[PDB]
């Protein structure tokens, strides 16, 4: 809180963010003195692509619920720690490299967190511990190489998790163990090779899984994902696909650009509507004789 009226440019030292606030309050000038009453009036700030370098001052806006700050120049977000009413936060395409450990401690009402396209090199232990309401977490297009154990352990409401386009080289056993409401998981474009066999097994709501563009060879971790509808495994090192054989809710499967030769395992995937097998070594397609519902099929660049 501010105790006396204070010029906007004094509360909000970043010129672009001061102008954001001025426009939000319909003031004429960043030199106008505002009251705490007025700061309390702000419940939404929509300020993507606004050349904001700092959100200092935002601590004095207790009622902010919706904050769009994508495409700015933020290097630091500590001032957001205080926005206990935040439900929706977009920080995508800024220059965040680290997150202070406690920054999301009080954001217990947050449902959507977009941290994509920053330069995050690590996630502190417990950084998401208090985000019980979170339903969407986007961490894509960062520089993450590993995940702490427990990092997603409290995110039981999560429906969407996007970790694509990082440099993840492994996933800890148990890392998704409590995400029983998760419907979409994107792990494409990492550096994953081995997967703990049990890593997806508690994802009983998983509909969509994208593992494309890794170095995965063994797909045993998929064996029991029988609720899956869409699976992307293109551009990996897969040869044996026997683990797919009981995934009979699968509607869409992309197995392109692997090293597959025997597609016997696809024979009972009778719900498949969309199947991409291109750029493999497949020469026997008689398993396809069982697939009643294929609309789209790609067999190009195989031995046939």
């Amino acid at each position: 809180t501010i105790t006396v009226s204070t010029p906007i440019k004094q509360i909000f030292p970043d010129d672009a963010f001061a102008e954001t606030i001025k426009a939000n309050l319909k003031k004429k000038s960043v030199t106008d003195a505002v009251t705490q009453n007025e700061l309390n009036s702000i419940d939404q700030i929509i300020a993507n692509n606004s050349d904001i370098k700092s959100v200092q001052g935002i601590q004095y806006l207790p009622n902010v619920r919706y904050l769009a700050l994508g495409g700015n120049k933020l290097h630091d977000i500590s001032a957001l720690k205080e926005l206990t009413n935040l439900g929706w936060l977009n920080l995508s395409n800024n220059q965040l490299e680290t997150l202070p450990q406690g920054v999301f401690e009080k954001l217990t009402n947050l449902t959507t967190l977009n941290l994509s396209n920053n330069q995050l090199t690590s996630l502190p232990q417990g950084v998401f511990e208090r985000l019980a309401s979170l339903t969407t977490l986007n961490l894509s297009n960062n520089q993450l190489t590993s995940l702490p154990q427990g990092v997603f352990e409290r995110l039981t409401n999560l429906t969407t998790l996007n970790l694509s386009n990082n440099q993840l080289t492994s996933l800890p056993q148990g890392v998704f163990e409590r995400l029983t409401n998760l419907t979409t998981l994107n792990l494409s474009n990492n550096q994953l090779t081995s997967l703990p066999q049990g890593v997806f097994e508690r994802l009983t709501s998983l509909h969509t899984l994208d593992l494309s563009n890794n170095g995965i060879t063994d797909i045993s971790a998929l064996k029991n994902l029988d609720n899956l509808h869409t699976l992307d495994l293109s551009n990996n090192g897969i040869t044996d696909i026997s683990a797919l054989k009981n995934l009979d809710n699968l509607h869409t499967l992309d197995l392109s650009n692997n090293g597959i030769t025997d597609i016997s395992a696809l024979k009972n995937l009778t719900s498949l509507h969309t199947l991409d097998l291109s750029n493999n070594g497949i020469t026997d397609i008689s398993a396809l004789k069982n697939l009643d519902n294929l609309e789209t099929l790609d067999l190009r660049n195989n031995g046939i």
